């Protein structure tokens, strides 16, 4: 296990130096997404709770193919504003209902340390 906590303020710096491998190692779900949705990364975690094998979407479009529950202002609205931005920090809960049973979850954006990149932290509420 990755002894790294859900919401810590340096995540991003902590997530650098994650291979694939090590980051299925953390206690919550994260996916790294590049700026226009595309999956860069998606961990063992998430797929225990959507049930989507992790190798299996990597490179599809996330708000159009994954996860298409997530492709709202109220979830949608916010990355796409801070990709523009360039900035992004935000926390809520949600619930992803396609293909699956809903699940009450809690979802954290924040932009990584790199350019281009932004993770999407998930965990069961
Ligand atoms: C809403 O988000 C529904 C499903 C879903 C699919 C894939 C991932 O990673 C999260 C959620």
């Amino acid at each position: 296990m990755e002894h790294v906590a859900f919401g810590s303020e340096d995540i991003e710096n902590t997530l650098a130096k994650m291979d694939d491998g090590q980051l299925d190692g953390l206690a919550f779900g994260a996916i790294q997404l590049d700026g226009d949705g595309n999956i860069l990364q998606y961990n063992a975690a998430e797929g225990d709770i959507t049930g989507r094998d992790p190798k299996q979407v990597i490179g599809k479009n996330f708000f159009k193919d994954v996860a298409p529950c997530t492709d709202s202002p109220e979830f949608y609205g916010k990355f796409k504003e801070g990709v523009a931005s360039g900035n992004l920090n935000t926390m809520f809960e949600y619930t992803f209902d396609y293909q699956m049973t809903p699940t009450k979850v809690k979802v954290h954006m924040k932009k990584a340390l790199s350019g281009d990149s932004y993770w999407v932290f998930v965990k069961r509420v």
